[PDB]
């Protein structure tokens, strides 16, 4: 298959037998995407082992793939190794199975249901401040990843199961043992023929401890999914969607929050301007609500600029169902089409000083000079992030309460400039540690 | 997956882990189909390893699968182990790739093109008689499988490539060496996860000698396929369809002819009545033509009754693309639906004395008391045997010339009653040997 892109006339790095271009991932596939963008242009191809992958950076062509030709050609993502029963998760399901799960789960992420989840998940803001109050009296740096990981865990557990744990001060609740389990993954691309082997060996990507407990354990997601019971639902599928929410509500929410605090501490001018906006909207540590969170323009600008610098999905991907000719280029069946979000967010073409953290990019004035198909932190089209608004509301409620009571400064232990780990996840190379003061 | 049919309420034999019901194939899957039909009824399910297979015998439900719901749900067959480039063969291709190959190849099997192929393939009838004249003067039994295999090989080679070999008296032509290559196949069902392994090991089901020669070697099929050059064609695909024709034109044609002669020798009353019909239509060894072959009613009755007793495909199969409820029964996605042709052809319900060779079943009178979805020797629907009329014309031209000059009687070496081999192909357990006289 290594002669497909040279047959179609698409430029790209020459692949090695069996491996393809995977050795070029040694610097991280984000840097690989940037270098390929810099020397090839709007379109290039490469091989994850034997799998051809076509990268596209044209906004019109990206809209055609993510939106216009979604249900017909670009419906599904590229599958991974052993999935087990998680094949019924919405982010993994395909074609009409995904369409069914999308319809059953879409009302669960309504603005109305989100407005009902605000008074519940705000109670853990009072918990996060106290969990941050005690660790701030030490006078020594704090690992936000844990204090945020605790808060984020408290949210998914409460607004999906009513399990009101204090995850930090309770490493004992039966709903914290299993959640605690949320080199190999690269041997899948050289050996894609091994996936059917692991699907009969039942080696899932998780321990047997996790899924067996949640299967029995099976306003909140669990209710609203049982409330709305292609049209049909099942028992094991209910656990699959629950697992998909927990990883998202934990790893993504806490990672972005840690990224935001690093930018707020290393840019204290932005931090005060945010604290002053929060004070003018919520006088003297006033409790935030749904209606008042949407009122903070500069808070929305800070979150958007962090997600530009650190788009935790890095890439969007779709599998070509059939043959197609999109915006003047032929794409054969089986090719994975990929949108390099990280590279596009840092493209010197569309961005002035892309490496700079400049929240004013997303002010009401310039926000219009932003192509929604270059800046895609939540994807786009019928299969974008279904929990975008919940994620934005969750992180902002955390930032308001944390900044209403505390200020954040760097340390000798803080990694400046921050470097990104060269793994499969977009996260800091070393944990973000910051000096925490109070007011 | 072994709990699917008991969940849907469908009866069937209890499967063993890993194996499913494959041990029940020890008596041949034809007998397994008959026994399951006798004790379960219209519908039953079983497992080829982990693969659920649903058998159906209702004519209305069979028409729904083979015809009415073909393009939407039941488009493709059940794939096998390593296919290599043969995935582009029409009998193996899927969905829109098959639809494209079906359109490009359908005019090649037109009655008009067949009428043009008659004067060419009839010249080998003059060759078959001479190849049967010399072996008949021995006074010792003959193996029709070889004399027919020679004739059949001469036909595909001439009416697809103009390669006018005398395959019997020329084991030297470069077009006979490769064609000569036309336990393991059961290890595929217990280990379906090994197919992706063999697709990268490139171990095809053929030697490397065969495909490499035909790829370079690449009225007749080759012309008409290049003449008509989704709409597009390719080089390696041209060889794939050529290989699919050669196996069909050889193994099926000679096997049925051997089955016909066994029935004609063991029923000499049918043999004389056929010889008298041929004489009244073609006076004194007259040369047969297209228009005069269709004029022999009793010849058509003999061929149809042999194909009833020995339907060489044995089973028709379709893969369920989605979920469906057909003629009052729900079929989930992934289930292979199977029509047991051999069992239905010998069902005491629709057939009086099914084990008897009675050509009068297909007389113009009773031919109407025959459900076309119980008697399916060439399948039915958009994916039936595309070469049905060529196969019927080819075998009949062989029978006319062979019976215009010879008569056939059994021997001490003849296996009476004939037993079928318990392999994967429908062929005699031991070769059909018959005494050959002349006139
Ligand atoms: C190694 C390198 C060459 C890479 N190869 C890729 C290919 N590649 C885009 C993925 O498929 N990588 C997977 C991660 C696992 N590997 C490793 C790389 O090879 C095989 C696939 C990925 O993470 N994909 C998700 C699938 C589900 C994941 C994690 C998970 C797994 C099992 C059970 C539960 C969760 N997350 C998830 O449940 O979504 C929640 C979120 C919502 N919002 C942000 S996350 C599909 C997905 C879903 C949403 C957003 C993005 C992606 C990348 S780097
Ligand atoms: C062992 C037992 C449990 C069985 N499991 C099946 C499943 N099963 C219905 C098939 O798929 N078995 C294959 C035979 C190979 N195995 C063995 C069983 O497991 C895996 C599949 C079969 O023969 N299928 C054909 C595929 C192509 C074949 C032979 C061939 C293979 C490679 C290159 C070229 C030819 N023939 C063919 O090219 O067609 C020409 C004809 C036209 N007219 C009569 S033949 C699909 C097909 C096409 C036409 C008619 C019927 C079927 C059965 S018994
Ligand atoms: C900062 C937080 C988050 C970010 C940046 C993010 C980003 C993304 C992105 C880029 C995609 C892929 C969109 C595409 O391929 O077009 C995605 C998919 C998805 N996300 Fe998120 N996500 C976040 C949090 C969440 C949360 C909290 C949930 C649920 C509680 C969630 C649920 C999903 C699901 C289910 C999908 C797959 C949708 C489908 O396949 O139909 N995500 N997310
Ligand atoms: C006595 C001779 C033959 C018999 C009994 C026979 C029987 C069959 C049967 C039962 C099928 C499956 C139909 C279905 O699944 O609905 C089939 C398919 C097929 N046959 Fe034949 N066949 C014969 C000879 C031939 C010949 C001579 C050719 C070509 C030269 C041929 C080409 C094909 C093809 C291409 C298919 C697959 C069609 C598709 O998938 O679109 N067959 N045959």
């Amino acid at each position: 298959s290594h002669g497909l892109f040279k047959k179609l006339g698409i430029p790209g790095p020459t692949p090695l037998p069996f491996l393809g271009n995977i050795l070029s991932y040694h610097k991280g596939f984000c840097m690989f995407d940037m270098e390929c963008h810099k020397k090839y242009g709007k379109v290039w191809g490469f091989y994850d082992g034997q799998q051809p992958v076509l990268a596209i950076t044209d906004p019109d062509m990206i809209k055609t793939v993510l939106v216009k030709e979604c249900y017909s050609v670009f419906t599904n993502r590229r599958p991974f190794g052993p999935v087990g029963f998680m094949k019924s998760a919405i982010s993994i399901a395909e074609d009409e199975e995904w369409k069914r799960l999308r319809s059953l789960l879409s009302p669960t992420f309504t603005s109305g249901k989100l407005k009902e989840m605000v008074p519940i998940i705000a109670q853990y803001g009072d918990v996060l401040v106290r969990n941050l109050r005690r660790e701030a009296e030490t006078g020594k740096p704090v690992t936000l990843k844990d204090v945020f990981g605790a808060y984020s865990m408290d949210v998914i557990t409460s607004t999906s199961f009513g399990v009101n744990i204090d995850s930090l001060n309770n490493p004992q609740d039966p709903f914290v043992e299993n959640t605690k389990k949320l080199p190999f993954f690269l041997s899948i691309t050289v050996f894609p023929f091994l996936i059917p082997i692991l699907e009969v060996l039942n080696i899932c990507v998780f321990p047997r401890e996790v899924t067996n407990f949640l299967r029995k354990s099976v306003v909140d997601f669990l209710q609203l999914m049982i409330d709305s019971q292609h049209k049909a639902l099942s028992d094991l599928e209910l656990v699959a969607q629950s697992i998909i929410f927990i990883f998202a509500g934990y790893e993504t929410t806490s990672s972005v929050l840690s990224f935001i605090m690093y930018e707020l501490a290393t840019h204290p001018d932005v931090q005060q301007k945010l604290q002053e906006e929060i004070d003018a909207v919520l006088p003297n540590k006033a409790p935030p609500t749904y209606d008042t969170v949407l009122q903070m323009e500069y808070l929305d600008m800070v979150v958007n600029e962090t997600l530009r610098l650190f788009p935790i999905a890095m890439r969007l991907e779709r599998v070509c169902k059939k043959d197609v000719e999109i915006n003047g280029m032929f794409i054969p069946k089986g090719v994975v089409v990929m949108i390099p979000s990280y590279a596009l967010h840092r493209d010197p073409k569309y961005w002035t000083e892309p490496e700079k953290f400049l929240p004013e990019r997303f002010s009401k004035k310039n926000k219009d000079n932003i192509d929604p198909y270059i800046y895609t932190p939540f994807g786009s089209g019928p299969r974008n992030c279904i929990g975008m608004r919940f994620a934005l509301m969750n992180m902002k409620l955390a930032l308001i309460r944390v900044l209403q009571n505390f200020s954040f400064k760097p340390c000798k232990e803080t990694q400046i400039p921050l470097k990104l780990s060269l793994g499969g996840l977009l996260q800091p190379e070393k944990p973000v540690v910051l000096k925490v003061e109070s007011r």
